[PDB]
């Protein structure tokens, strides 16, 4: 019969679902509320506790995904998702939901490491329902957590001051974690270890939860998959009162101040924020105006609750507590998926460093380059060869070394520099479930790795030996980590930690160990944003 | 000093003296005319009426607003086809329906200079008339200047299929202009026997179908459609269009009972609710997602019953359409760059392989229309000959290009020619200074480069090499002459062959020279392969 | 292939439809419009012309209904319909369609009788959709035409003056009936010869087209079923102006002046007059307050356009058109759908003098009997005898010939002593379509010949021989009324003309002429109401 388990706040009825290879049949939960809904006067305010029910919540249907542009939310989870056909997701402030598959046997005792995901998206788009965790708990024994948490303006609209903090996304994790830590052992969970883990946004929030004082203790090991809290486009320092005012105006508010923005925003509909979210085309490089006041995302501010100071003076405080890490990036990260789904102005095979220049200043937004120093950033990648071919390709990896490639490897030194285990790897491999559309050139675009992650050359048809073989080696290094803090073990390639050797993984069709990933790179731009 | 004041029909207008260096007088110009009562409230969706006469001086020197629009989207090709030196930015508006004129006459003497009427691109969906200053070829060519506007998008051409909405709104706001013209341009030393109208893209288009519309007859005596024509299939909707009317109304919170209750619906929402239905629709934009064709790109031309009797084809295998000496124009690289970075096409690598390539043209439907059986020919056909990936990416463009463009453009001028028609040819290749800096050095040719000869950028703008400069004032020379005698050709200006059997046509660039049959080899592959 | 006829203003294509036994299929139209959509400042409006369509228009699906009570309107229509199953109608303010069945050779000219249907419903609901003249067109040879007009608050809204005038509905009768004149030879009809016949709200329309100078030449022939403009509730007397504040009062308008409500009501969405349509409880008997205040229905008004004084004034005058006219009753008129419909409240076999005349006084809007004279009407019609179960079946004998017989008789009677041609018929039978609701014991209740004169017997499945006799035989007597004037005929029993004999026919299982119809009940009503 159906599974039904007993939380904190109520009975939950889930349902059995089986892989083929397992005797065990993994237990899976949708949709189970850990807040209560951020509706009315909620917007705009941390995550308060769910309300108990009396019986049995039905907890079989897909939960709606937060509000945020359906067409770009939907194309997202397409090339995200790891299961056989996506599924449509309905939209709705009502989010705050969280998704589980636990391969434990909920008749007896357990407790499984536990392993929280927390989905990508620019911080404006994205659901957990994308990905299925039935292969990586049936696999690798461990109860894989899906959550959700607000997005775009719901999520990180800030006024600057105590009216609107903003970062409310982020509390959303944090909250999800702290429900994580008195019901997970209900469902065969180990409340005492629970890694989180996410890619992009998603790897950003690790980054940010992994510096916060509210997360202490939520968690004990984490990974950050292509996305740090050093991935500037996604933090945004100094005054944000002006972005307010933008958002707020575009809405049709007033704004005298903070509380008369806040009060007025709060009183608009769902459709209305999402108008206004459509207006201000987020997602989007503007080409028009100055470059340097373009807000393509509403992410993480410095609220003085999650975040006490800007993540780079955080990192140098050599003290607070830590949890192994692990860091990872894709090898091309600024391939196809990025560019493309932000429209980025680049149609040629052949760039010359002119309009590279142009291009990297309309590119403030995600590379903050001020445009006195275009010419020597352009110059040291492009200044290589005479291949404008090549020319274009180096280009991209400038973007990408900037947005992931630095801001990861300073991430993982300052880390390893505190006294806590780090891990690094690169993952180079064109999966066979890349889009139609993605040139077979392309290989370790971001959001490559996914697949491997979430077992997809088991729930997604067609997949070489070669492809299944690679999803299973990753799996088993991640669950690994989320076990001993380590991705080590038998019949698995060496993974050296991330010491004063730098040792890092090359993850791939041949996968090895290799040393210092961008040391060049680090220097040049530490040297260059330090004028 | 003192303001040129016309007498126009409908009352007195106020313009200002602007003097170009070389010149001695100076253009009467004047912004901001009214040729139509504005389409507010019940006037929404139906034919343009008389503007209201007025009393006293109507003051015609600041710019109108241009015709609701994504204003983001608006605003930026602006800035990319704009031949003045700084973008004027405008306000957005229903009421729209203004042109402006530049006039190089003495006004207080008798003149009967040809006129050119200007017609602006923008997928019917965006653009304005101001973009385009008019003061260079006026003065250059002596001529008189005419920049029109008309309604877009849903405005423009929203069509139930039926009596309630017929739709091309926009093309009657072209035509009411042209009637303003005939009625009023010898006041400002225009010759109402004596009217050009050229376009570029969508203007080419409506160019295109003014020559094929009845409502048009003897209201100009030549025309040039300038990268684009009637039978570039994207801008003209063949088949039921309900579906996407439905559609539209949806979107917009209307009730779809019947086509008066969505066209009565439609009428009482406000110009901002219109506006966020239109950024809902996402026009002018790739999708991605889903079924290719039910992708539906933007709102456009249909066959109405008023404007267009039948289809474009059918009026044309039957030579029943206005025999007015036509120059029919190509660009070198229609999709080259402006086009497929506007619609947010995916193609970063600037590289792409045959099955990349087959799975792109099929997301391209709406655009090119060609079966999912027929791509692997048509892929094959342009991307076979090499197994450079970067190339192959060049021949995708090519390919796209000589379907939107390349082959509708010669079709249209072998039967216009074939009509016992004057008709001429031309082939641009050049890429201006004025290009955007996010434009590569190697795209020439790009869909629009060609504008900033004919408005002649290099004397209003900075920074034009004597060779640019030289090749503006041939071109200027080049459509004046059409203008004003339905043949370009003149004394100093290379010869340039008429279309006929021969199928002579104009290489215009850094060398220009006559050439013969353009895109001969690709109308003959897509004819037979849209043929089954 | 498809048939496609030439209208005045464009093509309209129909579809072909063949009736067992017969060679020539009949050529069926729907949804012609026959006038310009009356919305936005045209609501409250005389009908204008339609707007000329270019090519060829799609005349094949059920055009919308009226807006009107959805509820109460699908109801009537599965109550009434002729057909099978009864079709799912949709709603809209843009109705103003009509329906053509024309079984002649369109390939050739044709100039076939015409019969145009008006439905009843109360003036507030109803649907030409609901009526299938497949039958009466094979088997009789006829073009039938069905029409709507617009009802309730649309159709009839009166301020009493030239701001509002009122019965819009009727001017859109007599727009259809202009249409009919200018394109009906295209389908085969003759211009010369149409014959407009309705039942209840229709029967009265027909009767009010009779008396209006505005439908001169626009018919040949006319019948009354069940309704006349002598039916009082359907026609408002006096000052109108009270009722027409009371709707604006509903709607949340001002009543200031005439032109004010009109300007707001006009502003309304369709909805918020659906909402006033349904507060204002409409169709229903009102068992609260004074009876003389309670308006059940929104009807004819003698506006100075349609009619210039009241029915009973140009009677007296013999000024109308003395065309051929049928008048006819069911024998059951009150005796089991409208009183249901209305909500009536009598649920008991048996009733006392003292509750009837309770519900008398109650039943005002229906009947108009003072108080003081309630006591000597009950007496007539009950007094007779102690049997309370006959008593009630004499009191809704007593609310049919208020309502409907003695109006229709005096109606006869005034058109025959003007010299026109005048039938009567008195309609028992109880057709076997009946609801499932009402009592076997109920025979012509109001509506019960609408299936004959539909043949429904034709398009139902399995009727009895004997209910498809009498179905042939009544569109026959229709069918040649409608070419000669008068209804006789070979193999048909003989009908009586209507002169000072008074001879009528009674139609059903046994059809014979008799004398005298209601002649005793219209000498007391007369009495009585002359107090
Ligand atoms: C005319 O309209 C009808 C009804 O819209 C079309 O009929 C087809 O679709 C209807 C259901 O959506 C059905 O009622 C019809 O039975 C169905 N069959 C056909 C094709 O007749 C019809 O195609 C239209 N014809 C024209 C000339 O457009
Ligand atoms: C919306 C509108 O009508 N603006 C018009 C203005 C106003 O008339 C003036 O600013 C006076 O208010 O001036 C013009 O006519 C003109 O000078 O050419 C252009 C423009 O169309
Ligand atoms: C929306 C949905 O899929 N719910 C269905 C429900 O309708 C059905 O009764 C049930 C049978 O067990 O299965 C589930
Ligand atoms: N996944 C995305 C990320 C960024 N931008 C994006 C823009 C559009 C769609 C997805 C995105 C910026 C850096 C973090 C990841
Ligand atoms: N997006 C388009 C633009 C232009 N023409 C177009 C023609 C067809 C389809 C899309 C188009 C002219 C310049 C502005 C952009
Ligand atoms: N009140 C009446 C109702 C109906 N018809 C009527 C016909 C005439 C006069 C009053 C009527 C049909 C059913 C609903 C009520
Ligand atoms: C739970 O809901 C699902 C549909 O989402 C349904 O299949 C199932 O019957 C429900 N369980 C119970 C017992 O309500
Ligand atoms: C005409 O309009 C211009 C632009 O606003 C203004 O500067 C000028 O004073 C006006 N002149 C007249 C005639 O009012």
């Amino acid at each position: 019969s159906p599974p039904v388990v007993d939380t904190v706040h109520g009975k939950v009825l889930g349902k059995f679902v089986s892989l083929e290879g397992f005797a065990q049949p993994v237990a899976i939960f949708l949709g189970i509320p850990f807040a209560k809904p951020p509706l009315g006067p909620l917007r705009f305010t941390p995550p308060q506790p769910a309300e108990p029910w009396s019986f049995v919540k039905n907890a079989t249907s897909y939960p709606p995904m937060c509000t945020q542009d359906p067409k770009a939310g939907q194309l997202l989870s397409e090339l995200f998702t790891n299961r056989k056909e996506n599924i449509p997701l309905k939209l709705s402030e009502d989010c705050l939901y969280l998704n589980i598959y636990t391969p434990a046997d909920l008749t007896k005792k357990n407790r499984l490491p536990v392993m929280v995901w927390i989905h990508g998206g620019g911080l404006m788009v994205g659901a957990a329902s994308t990905y299925d965790g039935l292969a990586l708990a049936a696999h690798e024994n461990v109860v894989v957590v899906t959550i959700q948490y607000r997005l775009g303006i719901w999520g990180f609209f800030s006024t600057g001051d105590e009216h609107s903090r903003g970062n409310w996304g982020h509390l959303d994790q944090v909250a999800a974690l702290r429900w994580v830590q008195d019901n997970i052992a209900s469902f065969g969970g180990n409340p005492g270890s629970v890694t989180i883990f996410g890619e992009s946004a998603g790897g950003e929030s690790v980054s940010v939860l992994v510096l916060s004082p509210l997360a202490k203790n939520l968690f004990h090991r984490a990974i950050s998959e292509s996305g740090v809290a050093l991935t500037s486009v996604l933090v945004k320092k100094g005054d944000v009162k002006p972005l307010a005012e933008q958002i707020a105006i575009t809405a049709g508010c007033k704004t005298t101040t903070s509380a008369v923005m806040v009060h007025c925003l709060r009183q608009k509909t769902e459709e209305e924020l999402l108008e206004t979210t459509l207006k201000m085309k987020f997602l989007s490089l503007d080409l028009q105006g100055d470059p340097r006041e373009s807000q393509p995302l509403l992410g993480t501010v410095i609220d003085g609750m999650l975040l006490l100071k800007t993540p780079e003076e955080l990192q140098a405080e050599r003290n607070f507590h830590t949890v192994p890490y692990m860091v990872g990036i894709n090898k091309q990260e600024f391939g196809w998926l990025i560019p493309m789904l932000m429209s980025y102005p680049l149609s040629e095979g052949q760039l010359d460093q002119k309009t590279a220049m142009s291009l990297l200043w309309k590119s403030y937004p995600l590379v903050c380059i001020a445009k006195e120093l275009i010419p020597e950033a352009t110059e040291k990648y492009l200044g290589g060869t005479d291949d404008t071919v090549k020319k274009k390709d180096l280009f991209l990896d400038l973007i990408a070394d900037v947005m992931f490639g630095v801001p990861s490897v300073i991430v993982a030194r300052n880390h390893r520099d505190a006294g806590a285990p780090t891990y690094m790897y690169e993952f180079q491999y064109r999966p066979s479930f890349s889009s139609d559309m993605k040139p077979k050139t392309v290989i370790g675009d971001h959001g490559d790795e996914l697949f491997s992650v979430f077992g997809a050359p088991f729930l997604k048809e067609g997949a070489s030996e070669e492809e299944i073989r690679l999803s299973k080696m990753v799996m088993k290094f991640w669950a690994n980590f989320a076990r001993n803090g380590n991705p080590n073990g038998e019949g698995l390639p060496h993974w050296p930690e991330y010491n004063q050797k730098e040792g890092y993984l090359q993850i791939g069709a041949n996968t090895q160990a290799a040393q210092k990933l961008k040391d060049k790179e680090v220097a040049f731009w530490t040297n260059l944003f330090a004028k």
